[PDB]
């Protein structure tokens, strides 16, 4: 099996909100420092792409990049309420069970 | 409709692209690597023809979205975000 699905449904350590944050590639490695800060509740998913199990009102995320890494910066924050994927990285599918529920 | 986040790996960013202008005006690119996608497909489906068509071994994600947020110097973008998400 390589294709997965997940409701991210708050239930037990599964954190109530869904988020996934998306910033430029210009802004990659800034953000990557800052979504570091969130510890095992977030993930990488690209250069540019980052999934995080926070209990954090999407506006106030906002405001808190945007105060770290400057007001003129590009964020797209999503709220999520499934997610569906595939990969073959064996080691990065059982990351993702725990962190997606 | 409704509101999807496609997310794929750097390496596939040229490949995803070109299999995401089937989808028009309806999708934006918002970074080398993600997208968003306003349209009636179960993300299960979208999954398959995505593997059918880029490789089985692909990495992608597909979430659905309830709301969004952003701040953005991109046009397309802010206009397809405003328009479509709701
Ligand atoms: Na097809």
């Amino acid at each position: 099996h390589h294709h997965h699905s997940s409701g991210l449904v708050p239930r037990g350590s599964h954190m109530a909100g869904n988020l996934v944050i998306v910033c430029r590639d210009q802004d990659a490695d800034a953000f990557d420092q800052l979504m570091q800060e969130y510890g095992s509740f977030q993930t990488r998913l690209s250069s540019t792409a980052w999934y995080l199990n926070m209990n954090i009102v999407p506006e106030t995320l906002q405001e808190d990049i945007l105060e770290r890494v400057g007001k003129y910066t590009t964020l797209y924050i999503f709220e999520a309420t499934s997610v569906t994927y595939n990969t073959i990285d064996s080691n990065a599918a059982e990351t993702l069970s725990t962190l997606f529920g």
